[PDB]
């Protein structure tokens, strides 16, 4: 496996921060605008992280139109993802209104709420069935229906009411619940497991809107995610697998989203997750 010897080879010699370093080098570099106006500061969780004018996702209000969120097309792969930042307490209405504007079937979470003993996102979603949420800013209730927990992921059964129309959609939510607060997995066995449950589920398919996928910022965790899910695809899709090239891919989504992969050792554990998920599909 090529990939396996490109890895083997950068392990062997130690340049995974070499290798990082000149993909942050070669990244797209374009306009965020909107992204900085004074308006919108209370709308951001990170200074430094912005969506790009180009593929950023519009809300449908005359108002303001703003959400920290991308729209990610691969267009060999035929998917796309939006990338967003874990909701803030004066955007979780903004959240879900995206989430019924774009058609989504699903949610996947890769962050906890809490993580190092501060809070990484806003509790966005019902705990108990008899105790649903209202966003009076963007007339939505949401139901939890059931909840399914197991010992790396929980899947969620919410019912999304537009309070305008009375029309009413069921939407999945996929917590992967044991990314480690310091570094990545040891192995990509469970995240691999997680993002097949996801595929099972119709969520990533061409018949609904697309996946809304966020961790903290919306770069690293979910960078991983919809990078181990393309370069899978595409392996199956090209005559010749061998020819998937997991830097290049890396390098299209970035011209989407800004920072997809914080970390050398977040694109040394996506290399791991994508070929070990060849080795499953090379014989299950
Ligand atoms: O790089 C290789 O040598 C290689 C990679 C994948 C395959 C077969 C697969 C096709 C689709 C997913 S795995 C064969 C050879």
């Amino acid at each position: 496996m090529e990939m396996e010897k490109e890895f083997e080879q950068i392990d062997k010699s130690g340049s995974w921060a070499a290798i990082y370093q000149d993909i942050r080098h070669e990244a797209s570099d374009f306009p965020s605008r909107v992204a900085k106006l004074p308006k919108n500061k209370n709308r951001n969780r990170y200074r430094d992280v912005s969506p790009f004018d180009h593929s950023r996702i519009k809300l449908h209000q005359e108002d303001n139109d703003y959400i920290n969120a991308s729209l990610i097309k691969m267009e060999e792969a035929q998917r796309s993802y939006i990338l967003t930042q874990g909701p803030l307490p004066n955007t979780v209405g903004h959240f879900w209104e995206m989430v019924w504007e774009q058609k989504s079937r699903g949610v996947v979470m890769l962050n906890r709420v809490m993580e190092k003993g501060s809070l990484k996102c806003a509790q966005y979603w019902p705990q108990k069935e008899e105790k649903e949420m209202i966003f009076e800013d963007t007339n939505l209730k949401l139901t939890l229906i059931s909840e399914d927990i197991k010992s790396y992921y929980t899947v969620r059964q919410l019912e999304l009411e537009n309070l305008t129309t009375q029309e009413t959609r069921e939407i999945l939510h996929f917590h992967y619940t044991t990314w480690p607060d310091f570094g990545v997995p040891e192995s990509p066995a469970s995240f691999l497991n997680f993002l097949f449950k996801v595929r099972e589920s119709g969520s990533l398919s061409p018949e609904h809107g697309p996946v809304v996928v966020h961790c903290s910022a919306g770069i690293g965790r979910s960078g991983t995610f919809c990078l181990a899910d393309t370069c899978l695809l595409l392996m199956d899709k090209r005559k010749d697998p061998s020819s998937v090239d997991i830097k290049k891919v890396l390098l299209e989504m970035r011209k989407f989203r800004m920072g997809l992969i914080q970390t050398a050792d977040q694109l040394r554990f996506s290399y791991l997750a994508v070929i070990e998920g060849a080795k499953f599909i090379m014989g299950d």
